[PDB]
């Protein structure tokens, strides 16, 4: 059949790295882009073709419990062993990231419908918004 | 409230740039990942928290006709600018990117309800599955 619509999830990615490196394609780039799952949208009418593809990767799973000291390591980012301690400041989650980096951490909390999140790390703070879906 | 679980799909980030640079992370990833748009999974029971993060970034929208050769920008890989043609050969949806590279180009298929596409370029085939979600 020559019917491709639907919505494609990829299982299988063989030989992605000679592919981009033939592409001329940095290293640094082929590092990320080879742990990479695709989703492929198409919307056929004909021969009219839409695709929409969408690259992702599942990442950091963080299991904890509020006031118990646990190990980490922050595959996502650094790399780096920080052991993160996570307590209540009102209905505020703040963790703190103990380890080589000065004043890390996190604090999480909700107002309304969305997730508040700021990142620290020595001067700089990162503010992420969250939305529930 | 305290509770927090539910999924959260990130609709701001403000200054991941400063936050990545203060923990020593490499220019070619903070390029990367300043495109990229959390999706963060929280199982809360009590003060144990069980959280899931899934970063991605909707990428290479393709709109195109079978036999109209249409211009192409591979920002999505090399950034390069080819004249894609796209034909079909039995229920094989095969394309040509004319340009730079020689030999480039991908086929497209159906078999049961799994999508093969190998991609090529000068000797390099990289050959992707997908599964009808």
């Amino acid at each position: 059949t020559r019917d491709q619509n639907g919505t494609w999830e990829m299982e299988s990615n063989e030989n992605f790295e000679g592919y981009m490196k033939a592409l001329d394609i940095d290293f640094a780039t082929r590092k990320i882009a080879v742990r990479l799952t695709q989703t492929k949208v198409i919307d056929q009418d004909g021969d009219n073709f839409k695709t929409k593809t969408t690259s992702t990767f599942r990442n950091y799973d963080v299991d904890f419990t509020v006031g118990v000291e646990f190990d980490e390591y922050t595959k996502s980012l650094d790399n780096r062993h920080v052991k993160a301690l996570v307590t209540w400041e009102g209905d505020v989650l703040v963790c703190v990231q103990k380890g080589e980096k000065e004043n890390r951490g996190w604090k999480q909390w909700i107002e309304g419908d969305k997730l508040y999140l700021e990142l620290t790390c020595g001067d700089q703070v990162c503010r992420q918004v969250f939305k529930k879906k």
